[PDB]
């Protein structure tokens, strides 16, 4: 594979810093679907605004459960069959969280930002491609936990 060489070069980069990183990723998120953040309540509270998230040692462990989640798929972009199983009950997890389906395809987008700003001239069209194909395939596999 070429574009498996892509995605990894890619990640390679924002791995090194994985927090900023992330915290990226849900600031954008964010702002392209407000009606997240209520989602994640941590001892029965509601976060007021998206910067009260990033205030949160429980909102900022989750973001370093996700970029370790995206570094499992970047590993095995081969064959991401392993993770299917795993992918499967993450999903339902997230079901049982409030999560929609709809709103993995926002995620997916905030990913692309993210990449996109940190990599600049080096997000070509190649690995826009090659990742969104990534993404494709880790959500038809989390899907299943909304039931197929
Ligand atoms: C899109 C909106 C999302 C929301 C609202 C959300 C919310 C949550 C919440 C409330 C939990 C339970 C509390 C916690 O462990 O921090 C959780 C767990 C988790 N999330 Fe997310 N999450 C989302 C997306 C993601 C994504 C994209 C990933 C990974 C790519 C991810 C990975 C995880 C992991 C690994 C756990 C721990 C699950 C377990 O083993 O119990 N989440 N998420
Ligand atoms: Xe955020
Ligand atoms: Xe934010
Ligand atoms: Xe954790
Ligand atoms: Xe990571
Ligand atoms: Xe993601
Ligand atoms: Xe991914």
């Amino acid at each position: 594979r070429p574009e498996s060489e892509l995605i990894r070069q890619s990640w390679r980069v924002v791995s090194r810093s994985p927090l900023e990183h992330g915290t990226v990723l849900f600031a954008r998120l964010f702002a392209l679907e407000p009606s997240l953040l209520p989602l994640f309540q941590y001892n029965g509270r509601q976060f007021s605004s998206p910067e009260d998230s990033l205030s949160s040692p429980e909102f900022l462990d989750h973001i370093r459960k996700v970029m370790l989640v995206i570094d499992a798929a970047v590993t095995n972009v081969e064959d991401l069959s392993s993770l299917e199983e795993y992918l499967t009950s993450l999903g339902r997890k997230h079901r049982a969280v409030g999560v929609r389906l709809s709103s993995f395809s926002t995620v997916g987008e905030s990913l692309l930002y993210m990449l996109e700003k940190s990599l600049g001239p080096d997000f070509t069209p190649a690995t826009r491609t090659a990742w969104s194909r990534l993404y494709g395939a880790w959500v038809q596999a989390m899907s299943r936990g909304w039931d197929g």
